[PDB]
């Protein structure tokens, strides 16, 4: 499937498209 982006949401925004801020961490929606 879609793996965990594993990015931190910087300024409310994520770096990888198709990721959502869950706890400040980018995970796939």
């Amino acid at each position: 499937g879609l793996p965990v982006c594993g990015e931190t949401c910087v300024g409310g925004t994520c770096n990888t498209p198709g990721c959502t801020c869950s706890x400040g961490v980018c995970t796939r929606n």
